[PDB]
């Protein structure tokens, strides 16, 4: 049982670090991403690119002056592994930023091209932007922010949560306070939204998460983002804050739209960087970035 802030508590620091984020870095990186075959999580291609995103997070890393975050890979049964990255706090209430690397063609699994540009290249490029900037802060980089943060890259989501399942469950048998969840998985897909003369805004998705979290969750979105929110349910173990969930811990999911506008090209070969909007996915920068900091600098969680 976890409560959070009623309200933002840092609004001009987190305004200040939004105004670092690069909108270019979401393409810079989704472009090579998305040019693996696919990033099936039983395929070797699954396990290159998985390597491929580890440097790009160590690049971050190293370039930071952050002397100790880490980022270390989380072997399966398969060749995927997962990687977390830490940003180390004073204490050890751990807050988790969540995305899934695999991607899929449902038609043909092990063989068939899935660029996964939005589901969930989108969210990959959205947090590790968020992560990065996360460590231009002087006290966050220097370890005494009030609490640790992660940030999850999971594989094998689209076997039925793999890679999240390995790690939750482990952490719960390991004691591991994670205080907070953020799963994000598809971010740039807005024109169902458009396209329906509806107004873009961020999904929140309201089953399979703690609701006290999703309350945060919008007053992080009101507060940070310059767009919308709108609830929206899927009905199933949608993704990886399931694993969070099955585990007892606070989860939350934001989406790139009501669950009805979603895209139509994942599990396909037309999952292409074509259909992502990086205005969109810059939303998704913002709210990652605040809740990200609002909870690293939260005393009483
Ligand atoms: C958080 O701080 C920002 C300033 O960084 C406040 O900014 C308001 O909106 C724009 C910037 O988005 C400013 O030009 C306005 O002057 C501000 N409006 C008002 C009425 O002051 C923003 O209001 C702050 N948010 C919260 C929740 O306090
Ligand atoms: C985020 C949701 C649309 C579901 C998710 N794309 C999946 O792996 O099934
Ligand atoms: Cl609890
Ligand atoms: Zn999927
Ligand atoms: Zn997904």
């Amino acid at each position: 049982a976890v409560t959070y802030p009623d309200s933002v508590q840092h609004n001009e620091t987190v305004q200040n670090l939004i105004k670092s984020l690069d909108k270019k870095n979401f393409e810079t990186v989704l472009q090579p991403f998305s040019e693996f075959h696919n990033r099936y999580y039983k395929s070797d291609n699954g396990k290159k690119s998985s390597e491929w995103l580890q440097g790009k997070i160590q690049e971050i890393i190293s370039a930071s002056g952050a002397k100790g975050v880490t980022v270390e890979p989380f072997k399966h049964s398969f060749p995927q592994s997962s990687l977390i990255a830490k940003i180390p706090g004073k204490s050890d209430k751990t807050i988790v930023l969540g995305a899934h690397q695999d991607s899929i063609n449902l038609d043909s699994p092990s063989e068939g091209r899935a660029p996964g540009a939005d589901d969930d290249g989108s969210g990959v490029v959205t947090i590790l932007e968020a992560f990065r900037v996360l460590l231009t802060d002087e006290k966050v980089a220097a370890g005494e922010a009030p609490n640790t943060v992660e940030f999850h890259f999971y594989a094998g989501e689209e076997g039925g949560l793999l890679g999240s399942q390995d790690i939750f469950e482990q952490y719960s048998q390991k004691s591991r306070d994670v205080k907070a969840m953020l799963q994000q998985d598809m971010t740039g897909y807005t024109k169902g939204t458009t396209d329906a003369g509806k107004p873009e805004s961020i999904g929140i998705i309201t089953d399979n998460v703690d609701e006290n979290l999703t309350k945060f969750l919008k007053v992080i979105v009101d507060a940070y983002c310059t767009i919308p929110t709108v609830d929206s349910k899927c009905g199933y173990g949608c993704s990886d804050h399931a694993s969070a969930t099955k585990y007892g811990y606070p989860a939350a999911f934001a989406f790139e739209s009501a669950f009805g506008d979603d895209s139509p090209y994942i599990h396909s070969a037309d999952d292409t960087i074509e259909t992502v909007n990086f205005d969109h996915v810059l939303q998704h920068g913002r709210l990652t970035l605040g809740f990200a900091y609002e909870l690293a600098f939260a005393d009483s969680l």
